Order: C-alpha cells, then structure tokens, then sequence
C-alpha cells in the first residue's frame, strides 16, 4: 500500500481553534475512510455542522488496483497527515500514491 506524499493545495483560511467544525469534520472524514473501499473506490460525503459551524463535505478515491483493505489503510494514513499537510484548514485536497482526500465547507 503506497503512501508516498504526491500533491496538495491549501485553503489560505484555518479551521478556529475549538472550532466546532473541528468534530463534524472529524467524524465525516471516518465516513470516508471507513466506507470508500466498499462504495467503489471513490466516495463523498458530507456531516452537518451545529453550533453555527458550516456543514463538511469531502471525497476519497483509492487506487483502484489496491486491495480493500489497503485503500482503508492508506486513507487512515491520510487522515492523520491531511491537518499537518494544511496546517488545520478550512478545506484540503491531498494527493498520495494509493489515495485521496479532498474536504471544504461547501458542496464541490
Ligand atoms: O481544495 C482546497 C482549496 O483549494 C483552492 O485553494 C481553493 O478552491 C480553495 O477555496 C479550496 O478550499
């Protein structure tokens, strides 16, 4: 399962500290992961924000040659890597070898 950095963009605005996007974000990005394998290798999603925060949307794509469950692996890679890579943002895409993530607070 290769995870080898690729490609990224960055929105120039950070999620807040504390910001309740922080959990809705979260949680949807382990909806992403956890399911993208089984919906065909390439997955949106979406988790409504409360507390005033935007609602979360975001895609994931595996290599479709990869197996099932290192397209969950390399996602999970991602997801603890997509914050560091963008210095918690608004809204990213990622590009590594094996997959995907894109997340923003509108609909794309
Ligand atoms: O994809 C993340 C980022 O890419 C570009 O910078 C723009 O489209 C931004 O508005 C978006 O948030």
């Amino acid at each position: 399962a290769n995870t080898a950095f690729v490609s990224s963009a960055c929105n120039t605005q950070k999620i807040p500290s504390g910001s309740p996007f922080n959990r809705n974000l979260r949680a949807m990005l382990a909806d992403l992961r956890q399911n993208t394998a089984f919906s065909g290798y390439d997955y949106k999603t979406s988790r409504a924000g409360s507390g005033g925060a935007p609602t979360a949307y975001g895609r994931a794509t595996c290599k479709q040659s990869i197996s099932q469950s290192d397209c969950t692996a390399c996602l999970s890679n991602l997801v603890n890597r997509i914050f560091s890579i963008c210095n918690n943002a608004i809204g990213a895409r990622v590009q590594l070898v094996d997959c995907f993530i894109q997340y923003e607070q509108r609909s794309f």
